[PDB]
This record gives structure tokens, sequence and C-alpha cells, in this order.
């Protein structure tokens, strides 16, 4: 009743230097032996930009390390797609990334949040056009560098949005701000270069819709950029985090009933991370429901991702395929 196939079996890891690079390289073969099939590289900034120079680090992720990366996956026929938040998650603690460390202007609240008290972590104003200036050129180089066709913009951890310290985006709505973006990233990264555009559905969701909402531990931060996923393509690919265990998780069929392809994503627990494949499970017979995205909650260095004890004992689930 059903074309038999096989899942998306994917596993989220971060590289931020040459040794964490290398740390990941180790592990390919192992993960490629458990039934992983892709591979989500988080980067952010953590690469030697020649792009803009302004944003080199010498302690991060080289060329080199980075090439070696991509030809092990080719090799082990591992799909690759690298990650860049494109809006959010500028900083982390007291901590400001690169971009906003060059480009004090081009934050979305300058001169506030001195070491980002009081905020979880800045963004960028979606309204400047020297952001997206910069951000397809670093989309550009680190596609270049993977030898891929295919892109993962972030775009969780956006807390500010419209603010009134913004001149730009001041009084605006949220919401078509946010599509805006969204809708520039795609036409940078789809219409133009031809690639597949990966995004987090975070800033997709009304938290307080109780079936699809209510994810994270805090009811804190604003919900009004929810609206902007009717105002994007359905070619995005969804990404779709949860940390809890539940018996439904209302939003894989409030992305799939939207239009989009959805790959959910799991973090921490064995129960957690079982309990999300299961129910993603009865939407097998749906091409749009695309398998899973395994995440290692303390792992911050790649060593030991093979053995990842949530991934080995819920893996065959998903070798099984439809
Ligand atoms: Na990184
Ligand atoms: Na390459
Ligand atoms: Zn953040
Ligand atoms: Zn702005």
């Amino acid at each position: 009743t059903m074309p038999k196939r096989k899942f998306v079996i994917a596993f989220h890891a971060s590289v931020n230097t040459d040794k964490t690079g290398k740390n990941l390289i180790k592990e390919l073969p192992d993960l490629q032996k458990r039934g992983i099939n892709t591979l989500f590289l988080e980067i952010g900034y953590n690469y030697q930009w020649k792009s803009d120079p302004k944003l080199y680090n010498k302690y991060v992720l080289s060329e080199t390390v980075a090439r070696e990366i991509a030809a092990e996956c080719r090799r082990l026929s591992i799909d690759l797609i690298p990650e860049i938040n494109c809006l959010g998650h500028q900083s982390w603690e007291n901590e400001t990334f690169a971009l906003l460390k060059a480009y004090p202007e081009l934050d979305e609240t300058p001169g506030l949040y001195p070491s980002n008290k009081d905020i979880y972590c800045r963004s960028l104003c979606s309204s400047n056009e020297k952001v997206y200036t910069i951000l397809f050129g670093l989309i550009d180089e680190i596609t270049e560098v993977f030898s891929v066709k295919k892109i993962h913009v972030g775009l969780d951890e956006v807390f500010l949005i419209g603010e009134d310290a913004c001149p730009l985006c001041r009084g605006k709505d949220k919401a078509e701000l946010f599509a805006g973006a969204v809708n520039r990233l795609y036409d940078h990264c789809v219409k133009k270069r031809g690639f597949t555009m990966y995004m987090w559905g975070d800033r997709l969701i009304d938290s307080e819709d109780e079936d699809s909402g209510y994810k994270g531990e805090y009811e804190s931060s604003c919900n009004g950029t929810y609206p902007a996923v009717d105002l994007i393509p359905k070619d995005i690919i969804i990404c779709d985090w949860h940390y809890d265990e539940l018996e439904r998780y209302g939003s894989i069929p409030y992305f799939l009933n939207k239009g989009f392809r959805v790959l959910p994503t799991s973090f921490k627990g064995i129960k957690a991370v079982n309990a999300l494949i299961d129910y993603s499970l009865l939407y097998k017979d749906n091409p749009a429901m695309l398998g899973h995205m395994y995440t290692a909650w303390d792992n911050f260095t790649n060593k030991n991702l093979s053995r990842y004890k949530p991934m080995v004992k819920t893996i065959d689930k998903l070798k099984a395929g439809n």
C-alpha cells in the first residue's frame, strides 16, 4: 500500500576546532556501520573564513580539516549538511560571536543587554541588507568547502525581532519580519544556488497551542513569529526538535498538514528518544516524514558519538524502514 523506503537516519554534531573535527572523522566509519546515513554539522561562525576575513579566527575549524570531513562522508555515503544560524544564537552566555563582535551595528538590539544579561542570546537585524550580504557569502563559502548542495540556516534561538531598540524593525509585524528573512535566504540558497534548505521549526510553532506548542521547559519569550509558517516555501525542510517523553508530539502533524517535509530530532534519554521515534513511525507511510535526527546531549568533543546509547538502542527501528 506504499512503496518501501529508506529513512533519513541522521546525527547532529558540532565542530568548532580542528581537534573536534578530527574526533568526528575518527567516529564516521562506526556511525555509518550503526546505520547513520546523514550528518548535520553545526559550524556556526567557527570556520576560518576567507569571504569576510573579519570573521576569521585562527583557533576554529580549518579548510584542511573541513575538506577531510567532507571526503570521509563522501567515502561512507553519509549525506553532509552544514549548519549556520543565519539570524538567532549570535551569542552564548557573556560571549558574543564573530559576526556581532565585528559588526555591532548589525545587532537587532544594539546598545542593550550588556554581556547578554536578561536574554538567552542575541539576534541579527532581519531588515539590514549587510546581514544578508555577509551571510550569503558564508553560505557560499561553507558549502564549497564541504563540496555540498545543502544548507541548514538554523533560525532557532531568535528571541529578539522587531524590537523597539531597532530603528529598521521597530513596530513592524514579527511574522512578516521572520518570513522575510526565511524568504531572502531561500531566494539565495534555493532559487539561485540550487541547494536544498533546512531550518529549525521553533519560530513556526504557536507556543500557546496545547497540541503543537508547550515544548520548552519555560513559558518565557514572545510567540509572534508563528504565522510565518504560512508565508514561506513548503520545500524548506523543517527539523523539529523535541526533548520530552510523550505519547503524541503535535508539532509533527502540524508541519506535515501545512505541507512541509519534517525531520523529527531527539536529544537526551533512551525512553524519550524511543518515544519520539515510535510516534514518528505512526507516520511512516507519509513520505514527508523523512526519518529521525539524533543529538548527543552532553557531548562537546565528538568522541564516542557512535556509542551514544539512545541511538545504539533505537536505530534498528529506523533501519527497518517503512
Ligand atoms: Na560549532
Ligand atoms: Na570539499
Ligand atoms: Zn542561543
Ligand atoms: Zn532590526
